[PDB]
């Protein structure tokens, strides 16, 4: 019968021991005057930070507000890929409290995890990981709201799951190896590389083919029946690539993306 809790007055079940170490990794990027975006996690020890695009997107000044007392770093923006919906900026600042290892691989359905964001003042929601999917997702029920978005969603061990994501119960994150991916992606290459192409109009399918039928089933030698489960394909087959089968068929040379 029954179970558990901490039985004594002496402490109770403050998650705060674990989350506070990465609850600094998280920071306001913008309670009066909250004109502010979102959050971001502060990736590197040295100055990078993750967060969302969405955090970001349209933004003329970025002012990183820190979890060491209210002292907004400005930042610039070290790249802004929408269709992974992440973002990096750097402050110049010190030895800054960095992300974690959290393999998304690693992380199951049920993983006790924390959404933190900083819409300011850190704020932690807490759930379980709800959901993993291929696209790559983390859907979670600790509270993924704008002022969280873009901050850490973490394992209770304090480690970067995600990078929470707010949309539209259901809170999305975007998993911290996507986020490595990306981030690491990010600090590299400008934005993240990944190349163009129900069908439509513009060079590469053009450049170099010319796509009769209009729906093209496989994406080279890959079946694809689900609208812009091509968009992933295709945006997969990093740009200077060549990509096969048309649909009948033909392969592409394809080229770099855009600005969304």
């Amino acid at each position: 019968e029954r179970v558990s809790v901490p039985s004594k007055d002496d402490t109770i079940y403050s998650y705060h021991d674990s989350i506070k170490d990465s609850i600094k990794a998280v920071v306001n990027i913008s309670e009066r005057m909250e004109r502010a975006l979102g959050s971001g996690v502060i990736i590197s020890k040295d100055g990078y930070i993750v967060t969302n695009n969405h955090v970001i997107d349209g933004a003329d000044k970025i002012k990183v507000t820190i979890p060491g007392s209210n002292k907004e770093y400005s930042a610039t923006l070290v790249g802004t890929d929408s269709e992974s919906d992440l973002a990096v900026i750097r402050i110049t600042k010190d030895n800054l409290p960095t992300i974690k290892f959290s393999d998304s691989n690693d992380i199951s359905v049920g993983d006790l995890v924390f959404a933190i964001g900083n819409p300011f003042g850190e704020s932690v929601t807490q759930g379980i990981v709800s959901a993993l999917n291929k696209e790559n997702f983390i859907q979670t029920d600790a509270s993924i709201n704008p002022g969280n978005s873009g901050g850490a969603l973490i394992d209770s061990r304090g480690g970067l799951v995600g990078i929470n994501t707010a949309i539209i119960g259901i809170g999305f994150a975007i998993p911290s190896n996507m986020v490595k991916d990306t981030v690491t992606q990010l600090i590299k290459t400008g934005k993240i590389e990944r190349g163009y192409l129900s069908v439509e109009k513009d060079s590469p399918a053009k450049k170099a083919g010319i796509l009769v039928w209009d729906l093209i089933t496989e994406v080279n030698g890959k079946k694809v029946k689900n609208t812009n489960e091509l968009r992933n394909l295709i945006g997969s087959m990093l740009p200077n690539q060549r990509v096969t089968l048309k649909v009948k068929e033909r392969a592409f040379t394809l080229t770099l993306a855009e600005r969304k």
